């Protein structure tokens, strides 16, 4: 089963002889046959190399250019172009596998893509290789995007072809051109609008595992698509969801303000400002409920793995989880419990501070708040550590040392923790024993926690900021692009008709003649240069 | 002291109950001092096992480098600032912090955040007292604490990209240690690699080495 | 300069001396050069023993990192590893990690 | 007067012909005739061209080698090597004032300064050009350091001449080699012992508008003569020195801290506390008598320009105001005023800030201490005029709010300076109308002061730190070769034989014949390539 499947024809092309792989196919050999052994396949737990499980995709992806023509423009046994392996991968998508975004891997399975894409034109010309989903139901482009191979999905988005018979594959096509100024077009097809996987619905929804899906929203056609889509539509509905959390926060927050001090609610209606009060106490509850609502709609919906639920769109469920603080309020305030203040002021407190949300829509708040989300995966969680070994470390000496008032470590947990706020006493118990082992245990922490480290936090911070400064620019629009395609899904949800990105345009002629119209989104670029 | 000063605090920890348990027995109240002081470093001792964690090991070693390159070229000039002007403020005091501890105290409690800079009034020459707190204030807190978060940073530039180096050497150290102490009787259930024939001994014997395995994946040089 | 010395040092000494091994000969110290040069901080010297490949038939058991098979961009290599995490005296790994700084 | 003295043979030089020049000396032009002209001169604040006042020093300063070599190895009139202007600068003298350390004039000078020094071998053996010193007293060496010329400075002193009969001009000798490995040494004369201008004299006292007297202690024999130095017998001198400070310090703190609180000084002898204390408080007068006599010491042998006094020099200054503190606490002792004890709280303060003179000599310290002067002169100056400015007009404005006790000046500066310092009370008084504009003025200060002003001194201080880190070693090596010399003059001060740094070692011949023995400095260097 190592390696079952396996066939001479393999191990001619595994050891590049473009004239031994001449007699077996001439003999007779099998072109077709699988070499489906786990060894072929990818198998991540122990060595061995994928290439499609096909001899014609050893060859592309052992760069035998002639050995793929070879298995295609021959006369005795000519290959399929479109085979499948078990996976179902096409030749095109194990090209898209082998890639490891590297610079030398992404000249060259660009290139071989492009051949292969030349070749099957020539000899099929009815056929599209691109259209073929593998057995998991995603085509070379969407598995480019799915996998982070931003080095190929780069090459197909902005792919020009400039021979004729075979333009028509190309994606990023010319209008008109003048002397340095240049209009070029863009395919725009299974980019935002696919049936099953688009490649910003993929880029966007994955899993935070994917290497570059920052930078995958940097190529040319991605960048100016979702800026588009900010600027026609998306940004106005942002600003008006902005507008009503506010306004919805805002009365959540008079009605807590204003709640009664008195036992056992539900509290009886009583002047005019309870009515006014009880009306802003409802419609928190229903902001509550749409906010519990939304959170199942986005596990139904996206179903989170548990793990990209809380690295990743924490924000959904910090909005999620301040709606089950109000849904507890509901139920103790009911329930005649005073504990729903509790959980009142907890939903008040998160509330608000998931007014950062929309931080994002906005470009120097956007990416300040990357900026603060490092800090905390990164430099707030490894001083916290430290931080409460020395605090609780200290407290326990200290609060053992006090005798007969301060003598309980929540006491002392406090007034230790006080030094790091600026506000340590010093001085804050004298009972005790042992004066000099008080001073001692004291100083000891204000040097290790507030001269060293607090001070030091400081200075890991700087070191954050200089690495991310740059970074945190593709971190915001993925974040925003998130938000784009999130409001495109709720907001039209009928007709999907006045969001529509590009136009339909003539972009050339089908092969066999007829009018080819893809929806095509236009770039101008002007070079002084390359007259 | 330098390396290896983990050995030498978890051994002083164990120094402090040893002679915990001789007060103890011995009807001294002092075990009690000795009992805290093992406490504090015994929690403090445990900042050892922040190896075994990459992140918490690259920031132990930073916090390591800043004890033997910062604070302890800060706490020097400090000292001199600190103790410098606390015999100039407790020489003025008159007839209560008319104490060279209390004096210190006073003028620490500055750094920290916590500064009266009106703790006293016995005293005459109530400008002098001023300007001797209002230098030190400015000689330290604005001048020298400051300082220390930009030296810092400094420091955190020039080791963030060596720190992993000497977090895996921390790590291999406690790799090491950990089989000697564990295994120590048999030495065959945790070697690595596996005997290989790799070719011939010149003579023609077969030679077999203990080989351990890695693969590469170059895409040029073919 | 030195690297490159003690390779045809040793290439030299296996076709005149084909039954002895230079390399497990110890000075009064009882250190080998393998051991040596993790010891006085020799990373370049060190870097080149490890990691050894002998091209040269008759010589090529004097290598220290071999190759177990080989594919169209994938290679499996080897490494002697003798010496160096267990010996009788100085493992690399032991002389290494217990230096004085 | 402008171009007064100016010949026929200067504008063929500046034209840079050497047929022309040819055509004048063979018809008798006078070729010592010296232009005196202002434009010719240095003139600083107006335009114009120094050259050395002399048709040869044209040759040689334009670049004009042949010309250099005609006005000298001709025939009809041979120009005079030796000749010197009005100012006294000899062609060599010229040749380091054109020299303006950049990357390309130093290629020009050392090398013009090369065969200039070649010819005046093969002409003038028996004569020794670069000990003629100017009407400044100057030599082209001591006047190269003088003038931060560290581009020739560096040649000179490292000068090796491979030509026979040429090399005793030479100052890099070599006693011996191996294969990787050969020992050179140094000339050593006229560098650290000298009658008038020694190289490491006038590079340490300089009036730090040299240009590069940090780099030019770097040359290869200067930075090992030093630092030799140091080890030989400054360094154990030096901890000596620190050690006595360090005593008398104390002795003087402990007289201060048992001062009697009674009345009217001098008091009068009891108990056996008091015979310890006055024997302190006597040891503290000579103390403050030796720290004035060896100021003054300081002003009559060098002279500070009262501008080198307080940026360079400035720890002279600060144990000179210390003694000036005791002697004004003797005065006011023995006139049986109080205010002796001010004084002397005063002096005890700056006594023990002295003792970060001696921070030099350790190279952490002294390259710590170097940074704090780089902030107190750099980014404190700044701060603290913003933060005045700022403080006062709060405070103004407070002030002039609070009515009929915070109601002065002073007391309102206090409180808003507390603020600094992490200790502002924010609520300090209420005797006050109008409590929104008191809120609104303190919440201004603390923004303005506390979160924005403070925290971007740090800022600026980490951004000092980066500049400055690389080169503060070569001010602390700076700092603590001036200690190394003051060390030398004050020590030996009767033979000057144990500290000679070398010996005298047979370098070569003189090319009349004798021997010639210099006091030479060995280094040795080890280079695996150039075999
Ligand atoms: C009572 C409430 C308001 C407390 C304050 C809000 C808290 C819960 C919010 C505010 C900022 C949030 C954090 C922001 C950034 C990150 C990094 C991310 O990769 C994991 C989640 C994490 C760590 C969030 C956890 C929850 C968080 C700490
Ligand atoms: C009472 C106890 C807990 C006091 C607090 C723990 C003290 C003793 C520990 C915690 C961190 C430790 C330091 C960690 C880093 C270094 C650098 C190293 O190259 C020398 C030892 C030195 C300087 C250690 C000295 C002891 C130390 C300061
Ligand atoms: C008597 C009490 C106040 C003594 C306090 C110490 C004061 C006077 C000392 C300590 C540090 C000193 C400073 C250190 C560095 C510099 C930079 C230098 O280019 C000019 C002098 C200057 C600015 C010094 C001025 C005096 C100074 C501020
Ligand atoms: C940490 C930041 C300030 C934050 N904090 C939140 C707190 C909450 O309670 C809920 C949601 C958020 C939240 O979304 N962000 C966030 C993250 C990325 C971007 C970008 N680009 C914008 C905002
Ligand atoms: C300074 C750090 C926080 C520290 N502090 C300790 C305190 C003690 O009292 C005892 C032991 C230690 C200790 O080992 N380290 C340490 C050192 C290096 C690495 C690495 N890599 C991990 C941890
Ligand atoms: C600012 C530093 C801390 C300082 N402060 C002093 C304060 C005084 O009151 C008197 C003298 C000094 C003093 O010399 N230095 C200093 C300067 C340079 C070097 C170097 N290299 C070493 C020390």
């Amino acid at each position: 089963s190592y390696y079952k499947g396996q066939t001479a024809l393999h191990i001619a092309i595994e050891r590049r002889n473009m004239a031994l792989v001449t007699l077996l196919v001439e003999n007779g050999a099998d072109v077709q046959a699988a070499a489906h052994g786990d060894f072929f396949k990818k198998t991540k737990g122990r060595p061995g190399f994928y290439f499609g499980e096909l001899p014609l995709s050893l060859a592309a992806c052992t760069n035998q250019l002639g050995i793929v023509k070879f298995l295609l423009q021959n006369s005795w046994q000519t290959a399929d172009i479109s085979a499948r392996d078990s996976v179902g991968n096409t030749v095109l998508h194990a090209l898209v596998e082998v890639a490891d975004n590297t610079a030398d891997n992404t000249k060259f399975v660009t290139s071989m893509y492009n051949e292969i894409l030349m070749l099957g034109a020539k000899l099929h010309p009815t056929l599209k290789l691109e259209e073929l989903t593998n057995k998991k139901g995603m085509t070379p482009l969407a598995l480019a995007a799915g996998t982070g191979k931003i080095g190929v999905l780069a090459y197909i988005l902005q792919r020009e072809i400039q021979e004729p018979e075979c333009r028509h594959l190309s994606r990023k096509f010319t209008e008109w051109a003048y002397g340095p100024v240049h209009s070029s077009l863009y395919d725009l097809s299974c980019i935002d609008t696919c049936e099953k996987n688009s490649v910003l619905e993929v880029i966007a929804y994955s899993s935070s595992e994917t290497p570059n899906r920052h930078d995958m929203l940097l190529v040319e056609p991605l960048n100016r698509l979702l800026q588009d889509k900010w600027d026609r539509f998306v940004k106005r509905i942002f600003y008006f969801n902005f507008l009503v959390y506010c306004l919805y926060m805002i009365i959540f927050t008079m009605a807590a303000y204003y709640r009664p001090v008195d036992g056992l609610p539900p509290f009886k209606m009583e002047k005019t400002g309870d009515y006014f009060r009880v009306t802003g106490e409802i419609l928190s509850v229903l902001g509550g409920v749409y906010f519990f609502f939304r959170g199942i709609q986005y596990f139904l919906q996206r179903r989170p793995s548990m793990k990209t639920l809380f690295v990743d769109s924490y924000s959904e469920m910090l909005f999620f989880l301040q709606s089950l603080f109000m849904l507890a309020t509901v139920v103790l305030y009911f329930s005649h419990l005073k504990e729903y203040v509790a959980s009142m002021v907890f939903s008040l407190a998160l509330g608000w501070t998931n007014m950062l949300y929309y931080t994002r829509g906005f470009q120097q708040m956007g990416i300040y708040a990357v900026m603060i989300e490092k800090m905390i995966l990164r430099d707030l969680c490894r001083f916290m550590f430290v931080y409460i070994v020395f605090l609780f470390g200290f407290s326990t000496a200290v609060v053992t040392l006090i005798e007969d008032s301060y003598n309980s470590l929540y006491s002392t947990c406090l007034e230790l923790f006080k030094f790091t706020i600026g506000m340590g006493d010093l001085e804050f118990t004298e009972n005790y024993d042992f004066k000099a082992v008080f001073i001692i245990l004291l100083l000891a922490y204000v040097i290790l926690t507030y001269i060293l480290l607090l001070n030091m936090l400081i200075a890991l911070m700087g070191e954050t900021v200089n690495k991310i400064a740059q970074e945190s620019k593709n971190i915001w629009k993925l974040q925003r692009a998130i938000t784009i395609l999130d409001t495109e899904k709720s907001f039209l949800k009928c007709m999907r008709k006045a969001f529509r990105s590009g136009k339909l345009l003539q972009v050339g002629y089908t092969p066999d003649g007829k009018d080819d119209y893809r929806w095509c989104f236009r770039v101008d670029e002007v070079n002084w240069t390359t007259w």
